[PDB]
């Protein structure tokens, strides 16, 4: 979000977040914008937008709303798409934004149906930032990885399930996939160590003697799945991630660029 | 509608009407705009807007839609408010109109709830023309006549 904001040369904008978001996620962002001397407002968006905005007009006086309108010309939404949809509509309909506004929505999880609906509801420039998964061309090969066949319900992107999957769902698939390959290699190499029946609340209880070798095998595993490549670095965490950046100035959405943490930003 | 159009100095605009409207109602209007040399398009709006506009983008090519977009900058809606609501939203969301547009809605019957909702849905200038009834001040005397 910092990189994108920097590219647009924003100096003044408002960050909107939903009622479940943990703002520690942007503590580093807030530090940096302050360090660069920007004017950044924060507001939590209640889950019922209708009473929020109605309350606003009543509560706030004219000169405040004029200040508020100006502030909304540049905004970042850090919220789930459902709340964002409702929020965008209500501000638009109540004339709190206009054609010159530019809003950014950022969330790993925004599906194609959500993106289309957000664009439909917005009336200025909109930028959408979401995580994307490297998936093959030729729709037929989308449902295979080598000889491994994936249920069409997960890989057919015309499928309602597929279009409604949570990101965690994709990772769950690849996790099962990764484990299977880990077990396979361990079995094939004839270096199997059996599972053990363990006991928890027993300060005497011992750990699984097989755990260290299994962990090492899984940790050094890698598979191609629905998320792209799943694998682990030396620190035990998946390093692979990709973000796409979508846009539309109104008057329809297109790809502006891509981001990943090694190469950085590509495109405008 | 003629008087209002004359006041705004329109020279080119499109008239949209719903599927129940009897266009003989505007035959005299059409005569007069033609006599003044205006460029006036007519289209019936089907009762399901969603398939109408979807059909449109598929059916029509680019250069037609550009012609069409330009034409929609000035429009008159001669339809019931329910159909107008849906119609305004769908054109707005599909970027067939923009901030510079000016639309007129005319119907004797458009209640206060409809008016508020139309304004909410529109994104340019909107003019609403409806019949009104002279009703007393002091809400108490509204419910009496003598
Ligand atoms: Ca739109
Ligand atoms: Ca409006």
């Amino acid at each position: 979000i910092l990189r994108v904001v920097t590219e647009y040369a924003w100096q003044k904008f408002i960050i909107f977040y939903d009622s479940e978001y943990d703002i520690r996620g942007i503590q580093e962002f807030l530090d940096k914008v302050s360090q660069q001397g920007m004017d950044v407002a924060l507001q939590k968006v209640e889950n019922n937008i209708n009473k929020m905005i109605t309350t606003l007009f009543d509560t706030m006086r004219i000169e405040e709303l004029n200040r508020y309108r100006d502030t909304l010309r540049r905004a970042i939404l850090v919220m789930n798409p459902a709340t964002a949809k409702s929020f965008i509509t209500e501000v638009v309909e109540t004339n709190l934004v206009a054609f010159d506004c530019h809003w950014i929505i950022i969330n790993e999880e925004i599906n194609d149906v959500d993106v289309q609906e957000l664009v439909r509801r917005s009336i200025g420039r909109l930028t959408i930032i979401r995580q994307t998964f490297p998936v093959p061309q030729n729709i037929s090969q989308r449902c295979f990885r080598g000889n491994h066949r994936i249920s069409s319900t997960l890989c057919d992107p015309k499928d309602p399930f597929a279009q409604n999957m949570e990101i965690s769902n994709l990772y769950i698939y690849d996790t099962v996939l990764l484990l299977a390959n880990a077990f396979h290699k361990k079995l094939e190499d004839r270096k199997w160590h059996s599972m053990a029946s363990l006991s928890c609340i027993r300060k005497n209880s011992k750990p699984w003697q097989g755990g260290r070798s299994m962990l090492e095998t899984i940790k050094k595993g890698g598979v191609s799945g629905l998320t792209g490549e799943l694998e682990f670095g030396e620190n035990g965490g998946n390093p692979n991630v990709h973000f796409e950046i979508l846009g539309t100035n109104y008057g329809g959405v297109r790809k502006l660029g891509c981001w990943n943490p090694v190469t950085g930003l590509n495109g405008s």
